[PDB]
This record gives structure tokens, C-alpha cells and sequence, in this order.
């Protein structure tokens, strides 16, 4: 089997994805953000505190034939940016883009956080990640890949994202007509439940390229770039202007620049970022200081290739018995 769905920025900012899925019988369809950094599918719900839904599609599990509660399961994830969320468990029929996984976990939040409740264009997540970091007690769930895997064409699925645009997941396959070139494969570590990887460097704009070695991981639910001080001092020391900024929360230029591309390395293929993905826009409304899409990791504990970086590329993520991801230009 195969499913392929398109995936939509939410906002003019490419801030985040959503894509449609299936939950349910008859179908209720919400738009969720699929997320390669975690490992829990989760979605507002007829379950979740009234004063914490503005705007939201909920799934209803009374209302799905399909709908069964995993008895006594609970859930709860913390994440990066700060936000949260738990609640309890259903199990559901879940369709992505054709592809159907029967008794999938479908995590039904009680409680979300006001980052959450506050976008009202994001239903839920679908965490991509390995299933490791799955929070479901005191009975661990696999994530709808995982679920999926066996009865895959290839055990694979694909990120295609777009700049200022919809692009594509697609589960099962490899579209060669994606992407230009060949696809480099490097190498995966999955001990901290991750798509971690090894860049073998990076350049600014027309600069030299620089080889060393970054561990990062693909991490699709990341809005920015957050990479090691010393390699985003270098990129915005190119920018008149730019500084970092301790109120504004990291680097800020001026929204007059024209800024520099950066290209990071797979192996020895070669990754452009153009200038204008980098660009996150004014501050606040109005203003003439703009946000920098690539920031410091310091503090995060782990560099991140956020969408910033992965729009760039046709990414694989490649699910077999040892796992790799795949860059390709496009």
C-alpha cells in the first residue's frame, strides 16, 4: 500500500504544516501537524476543556463506530517550544492520503496548552518519530508509520515540504519525479528516538564551505534552523545589521536586508537554503526588525533541522530494519 497527502503552511510565515487526516467511522477529518521530532498522535476532542478549544475541529469518539477506549491508558508530552498536552486513548481507524491503519492509538486530550488552544488552525499532531518516545502509560503505542510499515510498498515516507506553498507527505514510495539529481542517504541514529543525522558542514552564502561534523536531527514539527552558536554568529555576521537579541528572543536583522543563502551538507551532496526562507518577518506588526530563521541551539541541548532547512530538500525517511534519511534537491 501507499497514501500520499498534501501538506498546507498555516499561515504566510510557513510557521508549521497541516495535513488532513481520517479519524473514525464515518470519517471526521482534522488537519494535523505531522511531526518528525515526536512520537504521539494526539487531537483536540469532545474530551478536551472547553475554555482550551477556540476554533478547533475536534474528533468525537462517541460518534465513530470504530471508536474503542484503551482502557486505563493515559498520555502526556512536553515539547521543545514549551507547549503541552494529555489526556486518555482511543483506538481508531486512521486514514493519511489513502493509506488506512486500523487500531491505531489516537490520543484524546483532556488538557492542551495555551499555544495550542491560541491556533486555531492546527487539530492536532502525528508524530513521525521513532515510537520509543511514544508517552502512552502504562502501554507505549507505535505511531501511524510504524503501524503502517509492514503493509507498505517501501518502508519509507517522504517529506516535501513547500516555500509559501502546500507540498507533500507521501507513505510507501519514493516520487522520482520530486526532486532533481540523485538522493544522498546518510546515516541515523534512533538512541535518542530521533531522526538524528550527521552534517558534514555548511557554507553562507557564496563562502567557502566549512566541513564539520553537526549532529542534528530532521525534525519536521520545528518551525527554524537551530544550529551551534559559532555556525549562526558566522552566517549573521554577513548581514548588515543583525544582531541577537536577548528581549526578542535570538537574532533579529533588519527587515531591509537582503539576505545571504545557506547551504548545508548531506555526505558529500550539498543543500542550498535560499536567503529569502531564512526570513521570518517583522517582530511584532510594523516593525522594521525582522526575525532570523536561523538560531542559536544553545540551550536546547541538540541542533535542529527545522523546516527552515527541510523545505530546501526532498527528504526520505527510510523506516527499514536500519534506518536513513535521504536528501535530494528540488
Amino acid at each position: 500500500s501507499t497514501g500520499s497527502a498534501t501538506t498546507t503552511p498555516i499561515d504566510s510565515l510557513d510557521d508549521a504544516y497541516i495535513t488532513p487526516v481520517q479519524i473514525g467511522t464515518p470519517a471526521q477529518t482534522l488537519n494535523l501537524d505531522f511531526d518528525t521530532g515526536s512520537s504521539d498522535l494526539w487531537v483536540f476532542s469532545s474530551e478536551t476543556t472547553a475554555s482550551e478549544v477556540d476554533g478547533q475541529t475536534i474528533y468525537t469518539p462517541s460518534k465513530s463506530t470504530t471508536a474503542k477506549l484503551l482502557s486505563g491508558a493515559t498520555w502526556s508530552i512536553s515539547y521543545g517550544d514549551g507547549s503541552s498536552s494529555s489526556g486518555d486513548v482511543y483506538t481508531d481507524t486512521v486514514s493519511v492520503g489513502g493509506l488506512t491503519v486500523t487500531g491505531q492509538a489516537v490520543e484524546s486530550a483532556k488538557k492542551v496548552s495555551s499555544s495550542f488552544t491560541e491556533d486555531s488552525t492546527i487539530d492536532g499532531l502525528l508524530g513521525l518519530a521513532f515510537s520509543t518516545l511514544n508517552t502512552v502509560s502504562p502501554t507505549q503505542q507505535k505511531t501511524f508509520f510504524d503501524n503502517a510499515k509492514a503493509s507498505l510498498d517501501s518502508p519509507v515516507f517522504t517529506a516535501d515540504l513547500g516555500y509559501h506553498a502546500p507540498g507533500t507527505y507521501n507513505f510507501g514510495f519514493i516520487d522520482t519525479t520530486a526532486y532533481t539529481g540523485s538522493i544522498t542517504y546518510t546515516a541515523v541514529s534512533t538512541k535518542q528516538g530521533f531522526w538524528e543525522w550527521t552534517s558534514t558542514g555548511y557554507a553562507v552564502g557564496s563562502g567557502t564551505f566549512k566541513s564539520t561534523s553537526i549532529d542534528g536531527i530532521a525534525d519536521t514539527g520545528t518551525t527554524l534552523l537551530y544550529l551551534p552558536a559559532t555556525v549562526v554568529s558566522a552566517y549573521w555576521a554577513q548581514v548588515s545589521g543583525a544582531k541577537s537579541s536577548s528581549s526578542v528572543g535570538g537574532y533579529v536583522f533588519p527587515c531591509s536586508a537582503t539576505l545571504p543563502s545557506f547551504t548545508f551538507g548531506v555526505g558529500s551532496a550539498r543543500i542550498v537554503i535560499p536567503g529569502d526562507y531564512i526570513d521570518f518577518g517583522p517582530i511584532s506588526t510594523g516593525s522594521s526588525s525582522c526575525f532570523g530563521g536561523i538560531q542559536s541551539s544553545a540551550g536546547i541541548g541538540i541542533n535542529i533541522f527545522g523546516d527552515v532547512a527541510l523545505k530546501a530538500a526532498f527528504v526520505v525517511f527510510n523506516g527499514a530494519t536500519t534506518p536513513t534519511l535521504g536528501f535530494a534537491s528540488k
